Order: structure tokens, then sequence, then C-alpha cells
């Protein structure tokens, strides 16, 4: 997260860190046995870390659970990142409490101007790499589709939306991929891609979760 602030320990209880010996992507807990992340974060050997704040220190509240299976959306296109969503089923259910809690899926899509909270342990520099130990937060609005398509002509599909600041300075970045974009208590986006991080007129692009709720529900019901 570039230009964001320290969230404060466990203030984002649905945030998870996907780990394979180091933090490589974020994710969101939607129930006690399933996490939603981005399809481009897929790899084998994923350990899901819940209740984290400092990812390099065991401070208490952490629950480390192995992934039993990861389900990448069948129509995921790695060249356009269209349908960039993945579901991860946990080997055992997590113990939910006030520090580990799931986030609700939306019943309707959010409108331009909605203010959302984006969080993650991704790079904090737009020019260079500085990875934080604790979770960073950024409040950002969803932009209109015209401003999004004008920033990325020909690369925005109906399954994507832009959120951020066109003046630059505040954005999600590498390491934040797969993590949550929460607006009014509902998971509306997944950190997916962008051009550089926090560059002027190049806002972050996110997977539009309201278009996948029936798919997430049907897939969880059958696995
Ligand atoms: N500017 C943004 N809003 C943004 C968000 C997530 C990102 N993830 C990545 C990324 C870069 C290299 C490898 C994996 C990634 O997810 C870039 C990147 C940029
Ligand atoms: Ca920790
Ligand atoms: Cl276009």
């Amino acid at each position: 997260i570039v230009g964001g602030y320290t969230c404060g320990a466990n203030t984002v209880p649905y945030q998870v860190s996907l780990n394979s010996g180091y933090h490589f992507c974020g994710g969101s807990l939607i129930n006690s046995q399933w996490v939603v992340s981005a399809a481009h974060c897929y790899k084998s050997g994923i350990q899901v870390r819940l209740g984290e704040d400092n990812i390099n220190v065991v401070e208490g509240n952490e629950q480390f659970i192995s992934a039993s299976k990861s389900i990448v959306h069948p129509s995921y296109n790695s060249n356009t990142l269209n349908n960039d969503i993945m579901l991860i089923k946990l080997k055992s259910a997590a113990s939910l409490n006030s520090r580990v809690a799931s986030i609700s899926l939306p019943t309707s899509c959010a409108s331009a101007g909605t203010q959302c909270l984006i969080s993650g342990w991704g790079n904090t520099k737009s020019s260079g790499t500085s990875y934080p130990d604790v979770l960073k937060c950024l409040k950002a609005p969803i932009l209109s589709d015209s401003s999004c398509k004008s920033a990325y002509p020909g690369q925005i599909t109906s399954n994507m939306f832009c959120a951020g600041y066109l003046e630059g300075g505040k954005d999600s970045c590498q390491g934040d991929s797969g993590g949550p974009v929460v607006c009014s208590g509902k998971l509306q986006g997944i950190v997916s891609w962008g051009s550089g991080c926090a560059q002027k007129n190049k806002p972050g692009v996110y997977t539009k979760v309201c278009n996948y709720v029936s798919w997430i529900k049907q897939t969880i019901a059958s696995n």
C-alpha cells in the first residue's frame, strides 16, 4: 500500500496473508473454511495465515492453516487478467472471534464515489521496494467507468473497476494482490493490477466481486 497508514493490530479481521515461506499475496476470509484471493496469486504449497498484524513476529491471535485446494476461475485469462478470482478451501475451519472474522459478499455492486478500505502488506514505495512488517490501510473511492477506461483504454472488462486517486501518491501495489476492497461492510473488490504503483492517472484495477457471487456460492456449495 503506497500512501496509506498502519491499520492497527487486528482492526481488519478478515484479512489473510498467503504464505509459501514468505508473504506473496493477501486474501479475504468469507466463512470459516474459505478465502477469496486473485487467480494470479495461485501456486501450490500455500499456507493461509489468519489473525496477523506483524507477519514476521508471532504476537498471538495467529492461526496458520494449510490450503486443502485452490480453485482458479475456469475462464481466468492470464494475459488480460479478466476473471482474476480464486477460492481457497482451508484444510480445517478457522476459529472465528473478534480478531479473525469473515467479511460479507455483496448483494449489489457499488457505485462510483463509494469510499472503500483496501489493506495489505505490499510494497509501500512507488519507486523502489519497501515491504512492511505490519498491515497497511488505504481509504480510496471507486472511480467512474469513463475515467477508468480513459486511463486504461481497451484493457478494462465489465469484471473490473478502478479505485484510487488520479493525482498519484496513494495506491495498492505488488504484495497487496488478492486482498480486499471493502465498502460499507461488503467485499466489493480484489486487488488485481495497475501500471506501476501510485502513478498519476494510472489508478489500481480491481476484480468486480458483485459479478461473481452466484459463482462463489455454487462453487462452495459443491466442494
Ligand atoms: N498499482 C496497483 N494498484 C497494483 C496492485 C496490485 C499489484 N500487484 C502487482 C504484482 C506485481 C508483480 C507480481 C505480482 C503482482 O500481483 C502489481 C500491482 C499493482
Ligand atoms: Ca505475526
Ligand atoms: Cl475502451
